[PDB]
């Protein structure tokens, strides 16, 4: 199970986040600037394979639901993006993943200076990027592994030091409501 809260917002507009029992959290948001809020392992794995049911996940504008994470060494972060708002992120195309019944396409991305679990840095995107918005309130898997796995066959390799690993509502320039239990 969870053992790990994270409650991160850049201040901008209004976010309310609830540590609630066990897996589960909720999140409500007002013209929000950037934020990143949920549950899941302070040192993530690239064998772990979770489980989440969206409650609810109602972005109004930009908003995403991932299994999200960091590596350092080098520093990268991740996403498996299982829904999304009005806006589906994409970067660089290296290719698709098939997994836990959806497909997913692949992509890397630079993000100079910007920020970071280490503050302003140059660091790299992988993405997994649901080609279709997975159910909302259903019980759904994300076996990490095949991403990890799918990722190395592009070179696109994590960093040897692991982070937290979450399933994290993010919110970008957006209102709107979610609330996860993840396991
Ligand atoms: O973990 C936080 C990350 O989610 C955010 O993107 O940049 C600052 C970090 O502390």
């Amino acid at each position: 199970t969870t053992n790990y809260w994270q409650d991160w917002t850049d201040g901008v507009g209004t976010v309310n986040a609830s540590n609630l029992a066990g897996g589960q959290y909720s999140v409500s948001w007002t013209n929000c600037g950037n934020f990143v809020v949920g549950k899941g392992w302070s040192t993530g794995s690239p064998s772990r394979v979770v489980n989440y049911n969206a409650g609810a996940f109602s972005p109004n504008g930009n908003g995403y639901l991932s299994l999200y994470g960091w590596t350092r060494s080098p520093l990268i972060e991740y996403y498996v993006v299982d829904d999304w708002g009005s806006y589906r992120p994409t970067g660089t195309y290296m290719g698709t993943v098939t997994s836990d019944g959806g497909t997913y396409d692949i992509y890397t991305a630079t993000r100079v200076n910007a920020p970071s679990i280490d503050g302003t840095q140059t660091f790299t995107q992988f993405w997994s990027v649901r080609q279709s918005k997975r159910s909302i309130g259903t019980n759904n898997t994300i076996t990490f592994a095949n991403h990890v796995n799918a990722w190395k066959s592009h070179g696109m390799n994590l960093g040897s030091s692991w982070a937290y690993q979450i399933i994290a509502t993010e919110g970008y320039q957006s209102s709107g409501y979610a609330n996860v239990t993840v396991w």
